This record gives C-alpha cells, structure tokens and sequence, in this order.
C-alpha cells in the first residue's frame, strides 16, 4: 500500500502509538548472554540495550572480545551497517580498534556530547590539529587533519594510525549537530541532505567495511538513519517502488539489533523522510 496514503490514514486516525506497539510485539527476541557477563558491566551504557550474540561485533583479541555493537546485514539492498552506543570513558580505545579491524571508511554521529545537561558520549576525537590522541590499551593514534562546519552538520578528516604496524588510514567523521534535545525534527530536509553527503563520500559503498553509526544508545536516531537509507535504495532497485513496506524492513533490521526506533514520533519521522526522499529517487 503506497506508504504516503498509509501515512495520511494513520495521521487522520491518530494511531501512531498502536502501529508502533504492534512492531514492539512482533520484534525478534534472541539471546545477549555475552553482554550480561559481569566482567562487561562497565562496557554497557544502558542495562536494557545489548547486542544479540548471533550478530555482535567481536574485537580481535584473546583477553575480552566484547563491544556493544551489532552488524545489520541487509541482503536484498546489498548494504551493511555497524550500529553501536556512544563510546564510554573506558571503551574509546575499543571503539577505534573496531573501526580499524572492520575496515570502515566513515563514522556517523547523530548526538552532541552533552544534551539535556548530561553527558551522552565521551569526547572520543581530537578538537585541535596540534593535540593528537593516543589510546594506549589498543595501540592506536588519532589526529585531526581538517574540519568543515556547516549549519546542520560538521565533516571532519581524521588520520588513524596502527602504532604496531605504522599503517595509516583516512576516516571521515560525519556529525549531525542539530537533532533537538526533545522530539524529532519538524522537517526531514536537513537529515536527508546529511544522508546524501554520507553516500557521496563512498563510506556506505562495498569497497569499504561497514559504516559505524551511533547516537547515545545506538538504536533510536541510529535506527532512523539505516531504515531511511535501506528503504530509498530498495525503491531505486525494484520494478514497483510502492511495494517497499517500511514496517517489514524495520522488523528485518530488528532481527540484528533490539529496539531500533525508540518512539512513535521516530517511526512517523522515518515515514516522512522516506516519502520526501523518494521525490528525488524518482527522477527529480
Ligand atoms: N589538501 N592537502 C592534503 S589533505 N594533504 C595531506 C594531509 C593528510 C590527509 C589525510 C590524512 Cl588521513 C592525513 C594527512
């Protein structure tokens, strides 16, 4: 059912809460036993947000291989995403180890370090060229190369160096800076512009490892980013773009990480972004 019509029908009937709860009821439940081991309590920002064992990213070390991060693999769209929490003071080194090991080109950040007067994630990247960061636990060096500040987002060029082998790579940091402290944006225009800048970079393409995407918990804003991308790609690929069912794509993605899309307002915003983005995808 053409999603724009399904949209006006849910809006006129005011049933966003009822649709959202049906998704929560049908969603997959898989074990997260590694996440709940006592040695990992300080590796988790939230007690109720864990990666499933079957889809979790493993760090390449014999000691403790655990990070709060999941591989979302979309078979028909031919896209992969890593979704992760905002790094903690004791997981900043693990975060950059995962970027290195998975061969990612891009990091997508959808939150500010401080929101609502509290810390939502660690200051995990350098703010001045001349003041580089060293992570001694994972033997990595990170340098700020350049920064381009726009009204809705910032793009940064970083150098990550594996101090063990002296190999270096360029990482792009895409930072969406204007998501409001409460609710969702009124228009999806600046979010869609941001998604098209990430795509243009090559960060989402098969010649690199998966893009790393985060917010505070790595399920809400992060969920919106990957749901919109995948839905617009399927609308480009299929003979009938009106066959794309956003609720079915979201349940497929929830097989790989729990809780993706945290509120009925984030679900409505996801429909709005796909509907509006399609008026470029279909030829404009
Ligand atoms: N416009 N001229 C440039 S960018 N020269 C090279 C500087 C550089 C670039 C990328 C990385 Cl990862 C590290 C260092």
């Amino acid at each position: 059912m053409e999603m724009e019509k399904e949209f006006e029908q849910i809006d006129k009937s005011g049933s966003w809460a009822a649709i959202y709860q049906d998704i929560r009821h049908e969603a997959s439940d898989f074990p997260s036993r590694v996440a709940k081991l006592p040695k990992n309590k300080n590796r988790n920002r939230y007690r109720d947000v864990s990666p499933f064992d079957h889809s979790r990213i493993k760090l390449h070390q014999e000691d403790n291989d655990y990070i709060n991060a999941s591989l979302i693999k979309m078979e028909e769209a031919q896209r992969s995403y890593i979704l992760t929490q905002g790094p903690l003071p004791n997981t900043v080194g693990h975060f950059w180890e995962m970027v290195w090991e998975q061969k990612s080109r891009g990091v997508v950040m959808l939150n500010r370090v401080m929101e609502k007067g509290s810390l939502k994630c660690a200051q995990y990247w350098p703010q001045k060229e001349e003041k580089e960061m060293i992570f001694e636990d994972t033997n990595l060096k990170l340098t700020l190369i350049s920064e381009d500040i726009k009204s809705y987002y910032t793009v940064r060029q970083l150098e990550l160096e594996n101090l063990t082998t002296q190999e270096t790579r360029e990482i792009l940091h895409f930072h969406y800076t204007t998501w409001p402290d409460f609710g969702v944006p009124e228009s999806p225009a600046s979010f869609l512009n941001f998604l098209f800048k990430v795509r243009e970079s090559g960060s989402l393409s098969p010649e690199h490892g998966p893009v790393v995407v985060h917010c505070s918990a790595g399920i809400g804003r992060s969920g919106t980013f990957c749901l919109a991308d995948t839905c617009l790609l399927l609308m480009d690929k299929r003979k009938d773009p009106s066959s794309v069912d956003i609720k079915k794509v979201l349940l497929e993605m929830r097989k790989f990480r729990m809780g993706l899309i945290q509120t009925a307002d984030q679900l409505r915003f996801s429909y709005l972004a796909v509907i509006e983005g399609a008026k470029f995808i279909m030829g404009d």
